[PDB]
């Protein structure tokens, strides 16, 4: 499917078999669980400390978890980071994984 | 052109006569120009206050000032915030402008 960019590129993803909204973000470096959606996993591995991450207003505190993602009939096994933000993003990590591709 | 996510989609853009790289980003709902960039236009108009932007850290503040963006053989006449963030971002209100698609 193509997105035209009128609104933004979201679509639902399962992520250690719950059925999570996310967003799709070409300027994210990898990809982001929002801590609430962590918490709402029907299944969570362990949490490995990690160092953070930098947006608009600096840098926050994060860790990393391993996740299983559905789509496309692909199977990913990966790891997310967790971090106190608004939404979760899949980046460019995961995106390049699912085969996304932005054409200008 | 495709950008397949193995590295951040850049791309050359003149914005006010100004050949800047800049970065596709389709997790932004506007565009915003660093403050960096601004001061180095060839030419610039005047500055509207703005509300700001959020993003991973929290809030930033932000000014509007008018662009003129040549690029793909288009003119875009449009406005665009600036801040004091790490890089030039296209948001989805110019990528929608330049017909960009992004495909899963
Ligand atoms: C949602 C997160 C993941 C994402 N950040 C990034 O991808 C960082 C980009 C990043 C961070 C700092 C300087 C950079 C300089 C040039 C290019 C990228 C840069 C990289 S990362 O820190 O997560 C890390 C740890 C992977 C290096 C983001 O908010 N992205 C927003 C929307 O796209 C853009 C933004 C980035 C930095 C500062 C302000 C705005
Ligand atoms: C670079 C800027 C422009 C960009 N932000 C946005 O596009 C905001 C998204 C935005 C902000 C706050 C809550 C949101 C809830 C759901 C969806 C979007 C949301 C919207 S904006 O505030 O500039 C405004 C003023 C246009 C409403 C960003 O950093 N984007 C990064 C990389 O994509 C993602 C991010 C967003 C918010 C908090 C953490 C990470």
């Amino acid at each position: 499917v193509t997105y035209n960019l009128e609104k933004r590129p979201t679509t639902i993803v399962l992520i250690n078999d719950t059925p999570l909204n996310v967003l799709l973000d070409t300027g994210a470096d990898t990809s982001v669980l929002t801590t609430a959606h962590y918490n709402r996993l029907k299944y969570r591995g362990r949490k490995y400390q990690g160092t953070g991450i930098g947006g608009v207003g600096g840098n926050v505190e994060t860790f990393s978890t391993p996740v299983t993602i559905k789509k496309k009939g692909r199977h990913i096994k990966t790891r997310m980071l967790v971090a106190d933000i608004p939404v979760t993003i899949l980046g460019r990590d995961i995106l390049q994984d699912l085969g996304a591709k932005l054409v200008l």
